[PDB]
């Protein structure tokens, strides 16, 4: 618990770690250019492109979706509260950012970003070559050891993440929304905000593919007082198809790299 190659060995299991500070450049690194599953950590990404697609036609958000006859994916808390009427753009992006929503994510790759494809696409266009999405919700989640489909690297993440608020692909009225939706956050209490002092803010994206005890959380960490964000990116899995994941190491993880960067 000292350190994270003890963390690691304890959990028996990988795991991976990139973080910076943005203001003072010291970053800290383990494993951080090694492939993990993404799960559901994808769709803070897929909104952000979302919000671009606005950006470049305003508008978008507000176009409404309809989705009557569908059979909603499993774990669609938002998705499937609506189904009845409808949803905009806009909505779906907020509700696969903060509930994790499968419905909102496969519809948006249905309809406007142009399926798993397009989310590789637009990584890659802001200069993220690690990213690949090749699968649907919820196949996307194998998490099989070996398989690079659906995978990232923790720094590759933690970077995209950077851009993402750095006025690199969103303007400002965009990254704003992008940054409130983070940390409006519903799924990672006991993730990388488990690891940082009451009075810090954190923005993050949480996912958990339910094989091979994969889990992992992203954010930007707000220390105030006018403090440039620290960015944390830390994904785990193990061998074991059915082997359950833990929180708790997320956690253990964060405090060791909060501390190599602060
Ligand atoms: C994403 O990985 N998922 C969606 C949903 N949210 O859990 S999460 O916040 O950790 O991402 C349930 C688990 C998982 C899935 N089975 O799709």
């Amino acid at each position: 618990n000292k350190n994270m190659a003890d963390i690691e060995a304890a959990f028996e299991g990988r795991v991976g770690v990139y973080a910076i500070n943005t203001g003072s450049g010291k970053a800290y690194s383990y494993r951080a250019n090694e492939r993990f599953p993404l799960c559901s950590s994808f769709k803070a990404f897929l909104a952000a492109a979302v919000l671009k697609m606005d950006q470049d036609s305003p508008g978008v958000l507000l176009e409404k979706v309809n989705y009557h006859n569908r059979t909603m994916e499993p774990h669609s808390p938002i998705t499937e509260k609506f189904q009845s009427q409808g949803m905009a753009v806009g909505e779906l992006a907020a509700a696969t950012l903060q509930y994790s929503d499968n419905g909102a994510a496969n519809l948006l790759m249905e309809k406007y970003i142009k399926g798993p494809e397009g989310m590789t696409q637009f990584m890659n266009s802001i200069g993220d070559t690690k990213f690949r999405l090749d699968r649907w919700e919820l196949d996307l989640n194998s998490a099989i050891p070996g398989d690079e489909r659906d995978t990232s690297t923790p720094k590759a993440v933690a970077e995209s993440l950077n851009k993402l608020i750095s006025n690199t692909v969103l303007d400002n009225y965009h990254q704003e929304i992008f940054k409130k939706w983070m940390i409006g956050n519903t799924t990672g209490d006991n993730r990388i905000r488990a690891a940082v002092p009451d009075g810090w803010v954190v923005g993050d994206k949480t996912g958990t593919c339910g094989k091979y005890g994969t889990a992992n959380d992203h954010a930007f960490i707000l220390q105030g007082n006018n403090a440039a964000p620290l960015i944390l990116s830390i994904y785990t899995t193990r061998k074991g198809e059915h082997m359950k994941h833990d929180d708790e190491v997320i956690a253990k993880a964060a405090r060791i790299a909060i501390e190599n960067v602060k």
